[PDB]
């Protein structure tokens, strides 16, 4: 199916309207499963999985796929962890081809509560805290960090030039995949957008996301979407990022979701 995951198949003519969902950091969009359950019967539902490219670029490969499986709407479109970013961005790219998009749900997609800073001193603490990590993880001293070496390298270049010193090949890609899907959330540069965006808001990151990058260690009570989403309605549904797609907390965001869909049908009906 290329990036395209067929969850439930829309009729061969007419139906509901789909939802389209967006793969998290570091996986695929089977985690929708739960959520699916949650949904009106015969809801359609379509994963994007991964691509290629900063965010901006992984739009621009899903947009025209998203028009030629949906048209000019209406355009339904849903993701947690990196997912929600993802499915924000297509809706600003729909948006601006003027199609009609009536719902974005970002599933815990929570910006840290401080930006995190795109600058040679943040790249040097950053990679100085992974050392340190390794060091106490693997009983070893690490030497000095090739910082300048490191600082000239996108994120995709840092890992490759890391992945020299250094394993079985799934491994490899399970955690290049996941490090640079997790790096595409931090350096995510928001843009605004006009239409109704749905937050549903765990209580925090769990304890791994904020061992790694500690600013995810405090949200805002809109989740960083606010200076960029005039029209924002936050989900309260407790709990951890981790949890906040699978069952019992993907039963709030089910119900919740579902009365929105159903506005839809009814707005075309
Ligand atoms: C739990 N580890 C992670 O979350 C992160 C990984 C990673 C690497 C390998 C793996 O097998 C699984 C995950 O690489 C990251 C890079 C930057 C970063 O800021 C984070 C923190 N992350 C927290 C959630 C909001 C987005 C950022 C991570």
């Amino acid at each position: 199916d290329g990036f395209v995951r067929t969850l439930r198949a829309r009729p061969e003519a007419g139906g509901k309207v789909p939802v389209f969902v967006f793969h998290p950091a570091g996986g695929s969009t089977v985690v929708y499963e739960p959520l699916l359950g949650r949904l009106p019967a015969d809801t359609p539902m379509y994963g994007f999985e991964r691509v290629e490219g900063s965010i901006e670029e992984r739009a621009q490969q899903y947009v025209p796929k998203l028009i030629e499986m949906q048209g000019d709407g209406p355009y339904v479109l849903v993701g947690w962890s990196l997912g929600g970013v993802l499915a924000y961005a297509c809706a600003i790219g729909l948006r601006r081809l003027g199609k009609d998009v009536r719902f974005v749900g970002l599933i815990d997609a929570v910006r840290a509560g401080e930006e995190i800073p795109q600058t040679k001193e943040e790249i040097r603490k950053r990679w100085d805290r992974y050392a340190a990590f390794a060091e106490k993880t693997f009983n070893v001293t690490i030497p000095a960090i090739p910082y300048e070496q490191l600082e000239e390298l996108d994120d995709e270049g840092q890992v490759r030039f890391v992945l020299d010193a250094v394993i079985p090949a799934g491994i490899i890609e399970h955690q290049r995949t996941s490090y640079l899907d997790n790096r595409a959330i931090d350096t995510a540069q928001i843009q605004p957008y006009d239409g109704h965006v749905t937050l549903y808001m765990a209580d925090r990151y769990h304890d791994d996301a904020i061992m790694f990058e500690p600013r995810y260690a405090v949200r805002q009570p809109d989740g960083g979407w606010g200076e960029y989403v005039s029209d924002l309605e936050v989900v309260p549904i407790g709990g951890e990022h981790i949890q906040a797609i699978d069952e019992p907390i993907i039963a709030k965001v089910g119900e919740h979701m579902s009365r929105a869909l159903g506005q839809i049908e009814a707005d075309r009906t």
